[PDB]
């Protein structure tokens, strides 16, 4: 399909962090964005967006962990290669 | 009966954009669901499933000088939170 | 899952000092983490780790004419709360 | 080492109160603050703070009860003798 | 550990009266003790006694163009909660 | 004992009307009394028993130019909460 | 050095199994257990136990789930190698 | 953290009769606790203190079409092995 | 202050073996601690350390007519909480030993 | 965590037939699952999915000396509190069958 | 297919009552028990029971009202007609 | 006035401890315990007894803590020297 | 409140036999209550009301390598003094 692009954590505290990134040049329907700790399949967590929204702030990571960050564009039964990224919180 | 999310504030608000943030109930639950869009236009109202450790979202694409109404509810299970809202402008090329 | 500090506030600020006071959340807690520094400069930021039973603490040697955050989190051994936070701007020579 | 010195008690309330003090001349890596009960060893309670704080209000203290205040400047595993001081909350 | 009186209100201020009110903890207490007097003078406090179930007091012979401390504690037996305080100053003959 | 409402507004006041708004208390209850009339005029005070569910009333037929009382309290069998407050004045000719 | 056999995982429910093995023909100063969904190295525990211990009951299991558990004989510093057993909880 | 004993195994299993066989523990012990009852009762068990030169009984007077069980346990000292066991069942009466 | 485990209870006990059961502590722990051993001893004490997910023991290797003392602790942190015991006999012998 | 029935109580019990009871947890609850059978069995389980309204059933087609085993679960949205259980035994018969 | 009869609501208070009945002649795969206010069509609950379950306790009632039990047997496919019962709770 | 002899301390656990005494050859009115922390005075607790007591069961002491137990026998005005035994908690 | 007896002891212990003596208190009293039994067994217990004109027992019919425990209380109106104990061993078989 199309993907994302340009994925950026910013502002990486004890819990929390900010996620920024760009949309998909191609019209799509939504956008997955999913999170948890590197090393722990079970630990992922996704939200369905909407394209117009290009931030989110998450709250409750643990404490000096590497987590990942994947973000898959939608459109129909479609979905783009993921866009990810990782990052660790403070100790 | 559910505590709602609390504390709703909109900032950054600019041309087509604005960045929204809240904060969670006391007690743990399942969601919060944002819900956005004209305000009072029941036809354009958009809604988003989040997860309850989110608690900031910018949005794009909003279109200038207009009002917007974003309402915050939190479920869990079979239940769902009075709303906690706000209204903004978005700012115009006056 | 545990509740954070509230209300911070920040006082007194001069072209180098600024005093930042708060309240301990509701339940009893193991320390309180504060964490200061530029804003947005994650190489500038102190974390000091305090007893709950202290609610203040006045900051020297802060640069002229800048922008500094401030983050107060609350542990309770295995966890943290979120952090309440808030910007302040040292007075200038202008 | 070198010590901190001219430590200064205000607003003495029911259970609470403000701590002040100056910091060493030379330079020092951290400070360490203890407080409680003078006729109690195991009532001591400690922080470790930077160089550049100058000032604490302390709360959830008993009423009318004294209490000591001890202030030690540190440089590696070198300690200054504590600069300390006395007093007593209302009744 | 108990939880503080909260909201703490001067209003009516004069030259020489003001009115204080606030509200009490959310659990049961045995009394609440206001103290009030020049900000910053050990010497000139004075501190009253009351029911939980009294919730304001007008303040009289408050010296015109002056500055005062109203400090508000919730006592539980063995126990006093941390104060809410606020500061005000009397109207002058200017 | 029991929790008050909170948190009250009045909004888009007009010559002779005006909106209130609350939120109940966390805890469930039996309904909430709403007391409004002009303010200090013990003659003139009406009272309206509410349920829990209900958030928000419209008045109208106010007199223009004039200052309102407006007491709300949450009732729960044999008792009553202490009352939240607010005091607005209508429009007037001017 | 010889590990545990017939390792049994009975009376299964929704959240709960119990676990139950045959010490060794030879003498041993202890046993470990491990236990957590198969498939998943991240969520496993441990305990280590005396060899007088034979049976043991696990509580608060995810339902309908597949779980593996191993066990192993120990004298300090020599082990024995595993046994294992995997079962599933009930789902409705 | 003491050796047991194994292989129990019941032969001739006739209405009222039964032969138990067992294999002695690898490492020496002083005793050897042989348990049976109905398996339904717990309080019908009997309990007979043998030494490892001994490794069958045969037992009499059950009771027809009945389950069994068998515990057996080494004793050494105040120590005793984790206890093995087996059940069985008697023979029916064919009128 | 921090709940302790409760309703321990010793069941199918025997010559040599018995079964104990317990419940957790309503709020989430690090870990529990079951100790036991002759009640009329102290240097006879075994405690091993469970995850609050095991509600269940069988203990074996017990002196025939013998008393026993199981005590459960809850721990979390560096706190514990009291314990909560029990007592209990095994079945004892009518034969004999051999000469 | 989501508080489990309790107190559960078997009454009542003849050659073929008892009494179950129990108390719902404090908190409102989608349903009770209580489950039956033989103890020393696993192929005989019978599984009933109540409102949190009812606290006793009766229970027949029990055999005649023989141990059961009862569970009541509590179940909230897809969460199950442990069970809480019990066991007894039927009355049994002093007199024999036919030929 | 014949359905239960007899059906009788016992020890009525102001919050309970005790449901019994007799089970058919003819063997049956399973029940189905209803129960609510008798003038109230939204609330209405059903439970599925085995056969061999004779007795059931309601709790949670409302005082001084009248409730009425409905009570079918199944095989599966085929059902019986319904046997039917009405009770009131206590008042003061 | 004799004191108390043969204390001993039983039963000792990570939290918890046993306290028990032989009372004196000669009668007594009553009898004064105290307890806490062997290196310190302002944490120390006592009771006063009737002399017919002589067991007495510690909780919520400290971990690896090493504790002093004092106890006075007296008539109202006379008093006896004290009988004193010192003991640790449990580690781990 | 009430004097007490004390140093029991326990003397010539032979497989079944034993001797059993203590000293009287030190003020008057009306009775001496002597309790014995297996020290394990709570449910075993012999008691017999003497005098303090007495001080001494000789046990007999007791069981080989068995471990019992002697209690004395002294009575006085209805005051009791606090149990002095003692426990001893009875010999073993040699056979």
């Amino acid at each position: 399909l199309q993907p994302p692009f340009n994925i950026k954590v910013t502002n990486i505290t004890l819990t929390t962090a900010v996620v920024t990134w760009q949309p998909p040049i191609l019209p799509i329907e939504g956008i997955l964005v999913t999170f948890g700790r590197k090393n722990d399949p079970s630990d992922e967590t996704t939200v369905d967006l909407t394209s117009s929204i290009t931030s989110l702030t998450l709250t409750n990571l643990e404490p000096n962990t590497t987590y990942e960050i994947r973000i898959v564009a939608r459109n129909g039964q479609q979905y783009s290669p993921p866009v990810s990224t990782t990052f660790t919180t403070g100790s």
